[PDB]
DNA sequence: ATTATGACGCT
DNA sequence: AGCGTCAT
């Protein structure tokens, strides 16, 4: 009753920017511009790897993970774009760039939390109340949500997509008490107004449209953006939570699309995510443990606490290789070289980092994948990170790893290598 | 023969 | 520390 907590103190979104790689493409090669089209990288082995798809294209079938071969075989009039190739490996440099115009924007708003290159989280809880004084009792027009859906609406007692749209809108505006400064959906509305700002800022300053879900914690803005795109908004509010969670699998909610959420499933007997509330708090820590389980407990009716983190900028630098196959690394040249390829993008992107962002890294982190090994990672070790300077982290990351050559001639590389990874940490001011 | 990233939890 | 999970 009186005494139940809601989790709904707090107003948070989550911004995605659409087929974020093919955008960028698009805005600088006005020919991919409305036509179905596909980022790729590298072009011998099967036309090269899919890892952005355009709307257009995906009418077709095309998908991310898809060889470009095959993806023309569903879609024969597929545009291409090839991500750029340095010191022979794919460089996302331009990718990176691009995410950093969008991030600047937006933290314009509000605090933000960069939760990947076209990602980021906004606590918006202090911006909605500064506007709710400034709106001082009026009503909030339709007019300014453009592009908002609210979710699980239109409801009760038009055959068009953006008919509907409205129509739920026009229910939810209807129903709202903009007399009280502390109503929850009232502050969500206005958290929508603000994206929507945001959202506009973020195209008329970049090119780049994006989606946005608007509720009251992180992970309920993240499952909202996704109701609702390309370039559409999605308000979830608490109200909405039970209607939305009775038929959702639970794979779908941010943590419990891999493992945790398959155990969940088959040690619970359940496919929804409203299901999870007839367990007891203790029943579900005893499954998943005591952190997975509150957070279940909590999650299941709506309520998560994470907070969004003032960081805007990546906490490490990495750069990796993969060599399949015939391709993998067998020699000791072989091996050097390559890391001597990483090291010298690494020391780029380091010294650049340094300029922009007043931080050094002090902690070289290597990896490798030996050839039969199933896991993405077979070995890590690390090393201090003194100086910026690709030969000497290049040897330093043959030194840490050196002796897991088990071949006995000095020469050769056994097992050979199929993966090589060099990641900056640790930074600390400069 | 997906590949190239990145954050965070466990012990 | 080093490994594993989950995600863009
Ligand atoms: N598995 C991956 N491998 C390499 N790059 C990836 C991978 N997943 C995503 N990316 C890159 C390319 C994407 O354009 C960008 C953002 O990813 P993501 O948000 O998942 O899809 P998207 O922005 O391409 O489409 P959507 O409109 O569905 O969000 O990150
Ligand atoms: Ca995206």
């Amino acid at each position: 009753g009186p005494h139940m907590a809601t989790g709904q103190d707090r107003v948070v979104a989550l911004v995605d920017m659409d087929c974020f790689f093919v955008q960028v493409e698009q805005r600088q090669n006005p020919h991919l511009r409305n036509k179905p089209c596909a980022v790729v990288q590298y072009k011998s082995w099967k036309g090269g790897g899919i890892i952005a798809v355009s709307y257009e294209a995906r009418a077709f079938g095309v998908t991310r993970s898809m060889w470009a071969d095959d993806a023309k075989k569903l879609c024969p009039d597929l545009l291409l774009a090839q991500v750029r190739e340095s010191r022979g490996k794919a460089n996302l440099t331009k990718y990176r760039e691009a995410s950093v115009e969008v991030m600047e924007i937006m933290s314009r708003f509000a605090v933000i939390e960069r939760a990947s290159i076209d990602e980021a989280y906004v606590d918006l809880t202090s911006a909605v109340q500064e506007r709710l004084q400034k709106l001082q009792g009026q009503p909030i027009s339709a007019d300014l949500l453009p592009s908002t859906y609210i979710e699980g609406l239109p409801q009760g007692p038009t055959v068009q997509k953006e008919g509907m749209r409205k129509q739920g809108l026009f229910q939810w505006l209807d129903s709202l008490q903009i007399d009280n400064l502390t109503s929850p959906d009232l502050q969500l509305t206005v958290g929508a107004v603000i994206v929507e700002e945001m959202r506009a800022a973020i195209e008329r300053e970049t090119g780049f449209q994006c989606s946005a879900g608007i509720s009251h914690n992180k992970v309920l803005a993240k499952l909202a953006c996704g109701l609702n795109k390309p370039n559409r908004q999605t308000l979830v509010s608490h109200g909405s939570v039970p209607q939305l969670f009775s038929q959702m699998p639970i794979r779908k909610i941010r943590s419990l699309g891999g493992k945790l959420g398959a155990s969940v499933i088959e040690i619970l007997g359940i496919e929804y995510m409203g299901e999870l509330t007839q367990f007891t708090e203790s029943q579900l820590q005893s499954h998943f443990g005591e952190k997975n389980g509150s957070w279940l407990y909590a999650m299941c009716r709506g309520i998560e606490h994470d907070p969004v983190k003032p960081r805007q900028l990546p906490k490490t630098i990495g750069c990796s290789k993969n060599f399949p196959g015939k391709t993998a690394l067998a020699t000791r040249e072989q091996v050097q070289w390559w890391l001597l390829q990483l090291a010298q993008e690494l020391e780029e992107r380091l010294t650049k980092d340094r300029n922009d962002n007043d931080r050094v890294a002090t902690q070289l982190v290597v990896s490798i994948r030996v050839q039969g090994d199933k896991r993405l990672s077979s070995l890590r070790r690390c090393c201090a990170l003194t100086r910026y300077d690709a030969h000497k982290m290049s040897h330093d990351a043959f030194t840490v790893i050196k002796n897991c050559n088990t071949s006995g001639i000095q020469t050769e590389w056994s097992p050979p290598l199929t993966m090589l990874f060099l990641c900056a940490t640790k930074f600390s001011a400069s």
